C-alpha cells in the first residue's frame, strides 16, 4: 500500500511527534452557573445597575462570563426596533472586583469592541430580523415584538487560556457590576411609538452565567492581566492625553459622532439588514415615494417651498446642472408625472452652493397600479451614500441652512426614526469615511508614532483577523500568558509618563449637512498589573 | 533613523527567548495519501463496506475520508438530494482492530461533530446541482449527473495531527461503514419511479486515509472519548444513559418522529437553505391556489373550499382576518378570487380553527395578458417555519374535523417525499426551542438544571459553532496532551446513570404541529483508555 | 498521582525589546525586463533588529476620461510580479506574485484590504473626456513570509546588515477590465505605480540569535497544451503542489461579459445572461435589422414556442404593441467544426424566457428567464467563437453588443473558467526520478488541501511536512541522487471534451510549485542555503 520510492528513503535526538505523555490534570470539576442579580436605580441619572456576589466554597475559579437579558413583549402602536447586537449596546460599564478592590472592568463600547470579531458572540447578543427589522404596531394591544432573551460574552483576560488563565477567588468574595445603558439607546422607533411609557415600564431583567471550577488542591500562582481605560476628547478637539502611563500593552485611536446638537432623528433605516447598500436602498426607498409623484395635475400636500415640477416629453427635467430622467409607464390619461426637485436641500448663503438631495439621481423609472394608486419603481440611477443616510434630519432644519430644507411630505416626516445606538464609530453608520487624515503619538514630549494613513488600523486588522480595527499601536508581540507581557515603559523622571494624541481631521464642505455632526475623539489604553492572590485577590499597576 | 528617537532611548535578569527557538528534530516519517475500494455487503439488508487496511509499512494513520460515487438518474418526476448528502448516507462507522471495536459512532452524530466545518460540509455535497430539485420530462431526460461526493470521516485520531493518529502496532484494522438507505438522502416527488431507483441504487464507496510510516516509532497510551446514544420514547420527555462511570460530555437535543406519516411535505426551497428560503418557498406554492383569477367561480377544487370573490375594497374578512388583494391589469370578463380556506385544522365542530390562508393579510400583483397567469409582486404575511414543515397527512388526519388540504390537484401532486435522517427540533431549521426546561439528574441528585439554552450558549461560544446542542462539558483541558477530565460514577450510591427530563413547552391542540411526535436524544462521551500491548485495544475507564 | 498544573502557570520574562511599524518610500527604476516597474527598499538601521509582517500599499490614481473601465478583484495582490528580499549574502527569501497570492486566498482580511469593493471592481462609465470613472485610492497589500508564523520567533532576524526589498510590478493591463472605448493607450502611458514598504520593526536588546528553517517556493510552467512539468535539483521538500492556468495569446483576450465586485459563480452568470438577453429576445416592428445575414432571427408563433431542433424556447413578452411582434435570436452564438457536425448553439441554452414591453421606455423589461447557461459560457473568450476552426460565423450578435465586450488579462485565473470550478485534471501521477511517488484518479489530493487547510480555493497538493512549524525542523522528501532521485516529475491526463465546443479550444499550461527546505544561518550577516 505503501509506494516503492517511499520506504527505500526510510543516532539522532529525536522528538516523539507520534506519542506523548498524557499528563494527569489538577482535579477538578466545572459547572455552568446563573446568578440572578440586585438592581439599584442610582448612579447616574438614575442608572440601572445590577450587582452579582460570587462566593461559593466549591467554586474555586471561574471564567467565561456571560450574560442574559429577558426582553419584554412589546405591545402598541408606532414603528419599534432594536439596535444590531441589541445585548452589548445595553451594557454602559462592567466591573469585576474583590474586597480589595477591582480587579478589572471595562466600557461598554470596548467590550463590544473587543468581541467584534467573533460572529457567535455577536450572534448570541440579538442579531436577528425579529430584533432587528423596525416593526409596526397597529392597534393599542397589537405584539410589536415578542419576548426574547439575548446573550451577552463578558470576555475577559481570563479566557484567553481557559483554565491556565481562569480567575482563582480563593476565600475571597467576587463581585460583579454591571451599569446599563438608558433603554433609549438599544431601540430605534417613531414618533407615534408611546416612548414615554415604555421607558418607565421598562426594566432590565439580568442574569450572570459563569463556568466555575471546583478545584482539589489548588496551586495558585502570579499573573499578569491588561486593564483597558479609555479617554474621551473634548467635543471636536482633535487632541486627547493619558495620564499616568507607565507600562503599557497597546493604545487604540479612534473617532465618534455626538448627536446632541439634534433629536437624533433620522429619516431611515434599513433594520437587520446592515451592509452599506442595504443602508443606502433604505433610504431611496423613503425618498422615492416623495421624489416622484403621479398626481391629477400639480401635487398637494407638500409646503410652499417645495419646487415640484412636471416631467417633459422626453423624460429630461433639469436641475441646476444635474439632469434627471424620469419615465413611469401606464399613467392614467388625467393624471401627469412630477419630479420633486428639492427634496432635501441645504446652504448656507442665499444664492451661492447648494446641497440638494434630488440632484443626486439621474434615472428614476417605473410603472404606475391602477389597483393600489401608488407608483412601482423600478430601476433607480443615483448617487446617494452612506452618509447622506447618516444625516441627521436636523442639520437639514438648522439655523445654519438659508433654506426651508425638509420639504418631504408630512407623511413621510412622520416615518422618520430615532437612533441612538451608542457605539457608532466615525460620522457616517458604517464608520465608511476615514475622516482622520494625520496622527501623532507622543510618549512625554517626545514623537512615539505617527502616520499618514491608517497603516495601524490595517495592521489592527490584520494581527486580529479583524474588518473593524482602529488605528492601534501594540507594544506586546509576545504570547500571552506564558509570559509577562512587553510594554512601552515610563521614565516619569523626563517627563515620560503619558501618551499624547493628536490628530489632524479632514475638513469637510461647510455647504453639505455632514459638516455639523459633532466628532469626539476616543484613546483607549491598556496597562499592565500584577495579580497577587496573598489574602483576597488583588491587583497593582506596572511602574 | 526609521526606530524613533522615543523606543531606542529607553533601551540582568534571566529572559526566554522569544526571538529564536531550538529547532528540535522530530521522528523521521513519511507521509502518504491511501485509497482503499474495500468490499461490499448487504446484510433490513442495508448495505456495508468494509475496508482492510493490513499494511507492516504503515505505521499510523488518520483524517479518513468516504468518496462515494452518485449515479446519473434518468426518469420522470422531481429529484434532488438532501444537503450536505454524503453525511446523510451514513448510518454508522466504527473503526476496529482483531482486539474488538477501537471507536464507532452514529451517522447523525458524526454529521454533528462536523457541522461547524464549512469545507466538509461542502465536499459531501452541498451544490444546487445535488441539492435543487430537478424535474425530468421524458422516461430517457436526464435529471441528475453523475457526482462523486467526499465526507470526511472526523475521527479522535485528527485532534493533533500526527500525534493524536491512530497507531497500528502490527494489527489489521477494520473501518466499517453502515448506509441508511437511499429513501434518506434523496427529495422525490410522486411522478418519479422511486421503487426501480431503490433497487437500481448501489452505494459505490471508497475510503481513503493519511497513512504514516515512521522509523523506529516509540509508541505511548493515549485516552479516548467514545460517543454513545440514547433515545427516549416517542413524546416521552425523559431518556436515561446507563453505565456513565467516566464521561466528557452530555448532549441533550430532540428529533422528529415522522414515522405516523408519509413523509411528504407541500414544498422544499432546494439549494438555498435559508428559513426565509423554505418560507418563501411555501408562499410560493400556495400562492398558486391562494388568489386566483378566473372567469366566473374557480373549478377544479374541492367543494370543502370556500373561494371568494373580492370586494371592490379589496378586502375579504376570514372571521377576524382581513386579507387584502389588488391584482393589475385584470381582464373585464374576468375577477379576482381568494381561497379562503387553503388549508385548516380543528379538532371540534364549530370551535377553534387554524387556517393557513388568514396568515396572509396583503397580495398584489399583475395579470400577464400574455401567459394567463398572475405575477405577484408583494406579501405581507405571518407564515413561519413551522408550516413549511408539516407533513401533509397532518393535514388530512382523523383529528381533523375539517377536509383540512382544499388545494388543487396540481398543487398536491407537487409534493414531496422528504425523509432526512438528521432533522432537529419540530421544524426543518431546528428554529423552534420545545424544551422550556431541562434537568439532568446523576443518580437522585440534580447535576444541572436550566431554563434557558445557556448550556447551548456556551457550546456554541466555546466550540465556535453556530448550530451547537445543549451540552454539559466536563473537560475544560487540552486534548492529548492531557488526562481528559471525567464526572466520575459513584456505583455505591446509585450514581451511575444520568437521567435527563425536559419540560416541552405547551402547544395547542389546533395546530397541525400539535401531532408531530418528538424524541429526546441524549448523546453521553465515555472515556477510553487507548492500549498497545500486542495490537491496538481500548478500554473504559471504571 | 503528581498532578500538572492547569490552573496558574509561570510567567516567564520575555527578551526585552519595542516593536515599531516602520513606513518606508521605494526608488522605482522602469529597467526589468520589458521594462517593467521595480520598486525597492532598503532597512539599513542598526537600530532594527529584527522584522516582520511586510504590507504593500498602492495610491491608485484618480481615472478620468470615457469608457468603461474597473480594477481586477484583489487589485494589489494581482499588481505584484514578484517579491524578493535579499541581504549583502544575496537572497534571503522571494515568491512570484501568484503564489503570494495563492498563499493569502483563504486571508479574507488581507485579501479586502489588497482592494475589493464596489468603488474598485465593478465597471464603471465615463461619459465625457473630463468624467471621473474611479476615484484615487490606496490599496494595502500583505506580503505574508515565513517569518509570520509565530511572530517574534520566526522574525527575519538582521544581523547589522542590510535588507532590500525588491517589487516587481506586473504591467498595470493585467489589472484592469476595459472595453474598447476607454483609452488604455493613453492611461498605459500616464499610469505610475506609487508604492510603500510598511513593516514591524523590532529593536531587541541583547539578542540571542539561532539558526533556523524556511520553507522557499519555486514554480515551473509547462509548454503551452503540454501535460508535463519537472523541477530539477530536489533534495529536501515539503510540499508540492499541481494546478492549471488558461493561456489566453491566441486570442484579444475580450469577453462578452463580467459580473463587477460581485463575483458568486451565480452572478458571473446572470452578467452573462443579462447581455445576451438584449440581442437573444427582440421586440421590432417588422424583421429585426442590425444583425449579422447569419443570424438566424425568427418571430415567436402564437403558441409562444419557437423551436431551434429539439430545443423548445418558450418566449412571452407582455404589452407588446399591435404594430410590432417578438422574435428570438436563434443562433446568437453559434460554433461548429464540421457541417454535418454538433453544434453549440448558446440559444438552446434557452427554455423560458418573459417580460414586458415598456411604452414609456420603448425597451423590453425582461422577468423571469428558465435557462442553463454555466460558468464555462460566461468564461469562453470571443476569439474562440469567431475561430478559424468554427465553420460559422459564430458571433451573430448585435454591433451594439459587441462594443460592450470588455478586455480582461487577470495574470491569476486557474483551470478554464473565471471560479476555476471545472476541474479537467483527470489523472495525475507524481514521479521522483523514474518511480512513481503518487497517483490519483480523483482529486483526493486537492480534498485534502482544502480540507487540512481549510479552504475552498485548493490545489492538487503533496504535503510532506506534517510537523509543527518553527518549533520543528520540517519533515521532507530526501533526494537520493545517486538512484536518480534528485528530480520531481508530473504528468496530468486532461479530461476530454467533444471538440464542437469552443472552450475546448482554451490552451491550458500546468503549473508545479515545490517548496524546498533552505538553512538560515547567521554568521557575515543573513545567509539561506539550501539542504540537500
Ligand atoms: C498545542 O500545544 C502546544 C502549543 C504551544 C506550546 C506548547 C508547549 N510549550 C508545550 C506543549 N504543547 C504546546
Amino acid at each position: 500500500a505503501m509506494n516503492n520510492t517511499i520506504i527505500n528513503s526510510l543516532s539522532i535526538k529525536r522528538s516523539n511527534v507520534f506519542a506523548v505523555d498524557s499528563q494527569i490534570p489538577t482535579l477538578y470539576m466545572p459547572q455552568y452557573i446563573s446568578l440572578s442579580g440586585v438592581m439599584t436605580n442610582d448612579g447616574p441619572d438614575n442608572q440601572a445597575i445590577a450587582s452579582f456576589e460570587i462566593r461559593d466554597q466549591y467554586i474555586t475559579a471561574l471564567n467565561h462570563l456571560v450574560l442574559s437579558l429577558e426582553l419584554p413583549e412589546v405591545k402598541g402602536m408606532g414603528r419599534f426596533g432594536y439596535v444590531p447586537y441589541v445585548g452589548y449596546k445595553c451594557i454602559n460599564h462592567v466591573s469585576i472586583s474583590s474586597c480589595n478592590g477591582v480587579i478589572w472592568e471595562i466600557e461598554g463600547e470596548e467590550l463590544y469592541n473587543n468581541c467584534i470579531n467573533n460572529t457567535i458572540a455577536l450572534k448570541h447578543s440579538g442579531y436577528s430580523s425579529e430584533l432587528n427589522d423596525i416593526s409596526i404596531g397597529l392597534t393599542p394591544n397589537d405584539t410589536i415584538k415578542e419576548p426574547s432573551t439575548v446573550y451577552v460574552y463578558i470576555k475577559t483576560p481570563f479566557d484567553v487560556e481557559d483554565t491556565f488563565s481562569s480567575l482563582k477567588l480563593s476565600d475571597s468574595k467576587i463581585t460583579v457590576t454591571v451599569t446599563f445603558n438608558p433603554v433609549s439607546d438599544i431601540v430605534i422607533r417613531d414618533s407615534s411609538f408611546d416612548f414615554e411609557t415604555f421607558n418607565k415600564e421598562f426594566v432590565y431583567v439580568p442574569e450572570l452565567s459563569f463556568i466555575g471550577y471546583m478545584v482539589k488542591n489548588v496551586q495558585i500562582k502570579p499573573s499578569f492581566i491588561e486593564k483597558p481605560r479609555r479617554v474621551i476628547g473634548q467635543i471636536n478637539q482633535p487632541t486627547a492625553t493619558v495620564t499616568e502611563v507607565h507600562a503599557a500593552t497597546s493604545l487604540s485611536v479612534y473617532t465618534k459622532p455626538y448627536y446632541g446638537n439634534t433629536d437624533n432623528k433620522f429619516i431611515s433605516y434599513p433594520g437587520y439588514s446592515q451592509d452599506e447598500k442595504d443602508y443606502i436602498d433604505a433610504y431611496v426607498s423613503r425618498l422615492l415615494d416623495d421624489l416622484v409623484i403621479v398626481s391629477d395635475g400639480p401635487p398637494t400636500g407638500y409646503p410652499e417651498s417645495a419646487e415640484i415640477v412636471e416631467v417633459p416629453e422626453d423624460g429630461i427635467v433639469s436641475i441646476q446642472d444635474a439632469d434627471v430622467y424620469v419615465k413611469i409607464d401606464n399613467v392614467p390619461d388625467n393624471m401627469s408625472v412630477y419630479l420633486h426637485t428639492n427634496l432635501l436641500m441645504f446652504g448656507t448663503r442665499k444664492n451661492s452652493f447648494i446641497y440638494n438631495i434630488s440632484k443626486k439621481f439621474s434615472a428614476i423609472t417605473g410603472t404606475y397600479s391602477d389597483a393600489t394608486k401608488r407608483t412601482i419603481f423600478a430601476h433607480i440611477s443615483h448617487s446617494i451614500n452612506i452618509i447622506d443616510t447618516s444625516i441627521p434630519v436636523s442639520l437639514w432644519t438648522s439655523q445654519r441652512n438659508v433654506y426651508n430644507g425638509d420639504n418631504r411630505s408630512a407623511e413621510s416626516k412622520a416615518k422618520d426614526l430615532f437612533i441612538n445606538d451608542p457605539f457608532i464609530k466615525g460620522i457616517d453608520f458604517k464608520n465608511k469615511t476615514d475622516i482622520i487624515s494625520r496622527l501623532e503619538v507622543r510618549f512625554g514630549n517626545d514623537v512615539l508614532y505617527s502616520e499618514n494613513g491608517p497603516i495601524s488600523r490595517i495592521y489592527n486588522e490584520l494581527l486580529t483577523k479583524s474588518n473593524n480595527g482602529t488605528r492601534t499601536l501594540t507594544f506586546n508581540f509576545t504570547p500571552k500568558i506564558f509570559f509577562r507581557p512587553t510594554t512601552i515603559t515610563a521614565n516619569v523622571s523626563r517627563g515620560k509618563d503619558k501618551l499624547s494624541v493628536r490628530v489632524v481631521y479632514s475638513t469637510m464642505d461647510v455647504n453639505h449637512p455632514i459638516y455639523y455632526v459633532q466628532k469626539q475623539l476616543v484613546v483607549v489604553c491598556n496597562d499592565l498589573y500584577k495579580v497577587s492572590y496573598d489574602q483576597g485577590v488583588s491587583i497593582t499597576k506596572i511602574m
